[PDB]
């Protein structure tokens, strides 16, 4: 009457660790079936990990507030990247204000100068890196830069960028992420070797605010932010919120974009691309807000389906402070409760043919899709991400046709914190169009 099933473990100290990491999808789908149940509890190093793997129950995982299902204790890994007292590392009532602060920078108000701004920077990269009319790309790596450029372009003010280029803002993020490795969620030079890259960026920041005062973007907005108790944000506090904002968008969107273009450039799917064209073809090079947002519904379905099939975030997780019920089963305080976009988006009631890419499919259980989370942890980057990505496809499939070298689409590479299409498989051949 008290707790969901448990899965067999041959040797206890290992805790399913190699079984997951080999393939976590295969793994989890096997647990589900065999264990004749969508909810089920796996062990990692004798640490009990109960997955909410029946789509019908998603509400159970995402509705209860942080005090009942706490994210902090799982995501401690990030404290050195974000800050100490920022995001999870901060206290919840406070964190919420940070969420809203950030959310009050991606508001649809500040999106009016984004579409063109990102559209322009796409070409800059194209005309300067895709030079010939016969192409090579490592799409994963190329998207990686388009995204971190267009975002910086979107959120970094002219004075900021000139001091901190997109091309090598990355290098900092990419030094900060080096601190993060697998097997940190359930269990140093890099604490300082990433600390140095934060301390670098931070003092690069503090050095631009002095040039602002003696005299608006995400930074600008963030500094004019005042807490409940009327306090302002510390230098590092603010610095982190740029880091987290920016970290968050970059792999997930790069991957989302890379996946998306891969399916579309694939012949198997070239009725969809033609539909993409029937959608973007009477649009001129002058992309405006109303175009990407109101007149690109099918393009959005492609992007959404790309996330549906290969979600970049495989698990989200909480720490069960109070006890919670989920279907018949119950989850006992002290447990790590998880919920996996990857497994969930493979349930068969919800997504028939879950390895098929059907942009015009529709979840058959309501709430199944959770590639941007749900409940009280709905992603705040969502609209923006969709906006980047949409515009990029719009621009890049207008003015090009694309050709995957392979016979079929790449294989996800489950061997990272944030999953995308296998790097070495992402080679593509572009060819100009007029
Ligand atoms: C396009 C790819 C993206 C995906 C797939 C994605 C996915 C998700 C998911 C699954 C969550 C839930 C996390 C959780 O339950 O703890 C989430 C939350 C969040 N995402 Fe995103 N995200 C994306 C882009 C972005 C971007 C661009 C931003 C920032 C601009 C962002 C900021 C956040 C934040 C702040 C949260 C936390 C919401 C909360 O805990 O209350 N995400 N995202
Ligand atoms: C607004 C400030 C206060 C703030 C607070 C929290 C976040 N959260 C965050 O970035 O979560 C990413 C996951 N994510 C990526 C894309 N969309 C979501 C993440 C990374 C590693 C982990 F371990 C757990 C979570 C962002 C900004």
């Amino acid at each position: 009457k008290k707790t969901p099933p448990v899965y067999p473990v041959t040797v206890p100290f290992l805790g399913h660790i190699v079984q997951f990491g080999k393939n976590p999808l295969e793994f989890m789908q096997r647990c589900k079936r065999d264990l004749k149940s969508g909810v089920f509890t796996i062990s990692i190093g004798g640490q009990r990990v109960t997955i909410v793997g029946d789509p019908h129950e998603h509400s159970r995982f995402f509705s209860p507030r942080n005090e009942i299902l706490s994210p902090r204790e799982v995501y401690t890994i990030m404290t050195p990247v974000f800050g100490e007292g920022v995001a999870y590392a901060a206290p919840y009532p406070r964190m919420r204000e940070q969420l809203n602060f950030l959310a009050e920078e991606l508001t649809i108000a500040k999106f009016q100068n984004f579409v063109p701004a990102i559209q322009h920077e796409v070409r800059k990269f194209m005309a300067e890196n895709w030079k010939e009319d016969e192409g090579v790309i490592n799409l994963l790596e190329d998207c990686g830069a388009m995204i971190i450029n267009t975002a910086c372009q979107c959120l970094f003010g002219e004075d900021l960028r000139k001091r901190l280029n997109a091309r090598h803002f990355a290098q900092l993020l990419s030094k900060m992420e080096s601190s993060l490795i697998p097997a940190a969620v359930f269990m140093l030079p890099q604490s300082a070797r990433c600390r140095e890259a934060r301390a670098e960026l931070q003092k690069i920041l503090g050095e631009i605010i002095v040039a602002r005062e003696k005299e608006s973007d995400l930074l600008g907005g963030l500094l004019k932010a005042v807490y409940r108790d009327g306090t302002r944000m510390s230098l590092h506090e603010v610095c982190g919120m740029i880091v987290a904002a920016m970290f968050a968008g970059q792999h997930t969107s790069t991957i989302t974009t890379s996946w998306s273009m891969l399916h579309l450039m694939h012949p198997k799917n070239k009725k969809w691309l033609d539909k993409l064209h029937k959608e973007i073809d009477e649009f001129p090079a002058q992309l405006n807000y109303d175009n990407v947002m109101d007149e690109m519904p099918f393009a959005e379905r492609c992007v959404r389906e790309s996330i549906r099939r290969d979600p970049p975030l495989l698990m989200v997780m909480r720490m069960v402070k109070a006890e919670v019920k989920v279907g018949s089963y119950v989850v006992p305080k002290g447990d790590i409760i998880a919920c996996s976009p990857l497994l969930s988006h493979h349930d068969e009631e919800a997504f028939p043919n879950p390895r098929l890419w059907d942009p015009e499919r529709d979840e058959k259980v309501d709430g199944a899709f959770i590639g941007f989370g749900a409940g009280v942890h709905k992603c705040i980057g969502q609209k923006f991400a969709l906006l980047q990505v949409k515009t990029i496809l719009a621009t890049a499939f207008r003015e090009y046709d694309f050709q995957l070298l392979r016979d079929e689409v790449p294989d996800p590479d489950y061997h990272t914190m944030v999953v995308g299409p296998t790097l070495n498989q992402c080679l593509v051949k572009y060819t100009r169009k007029k």
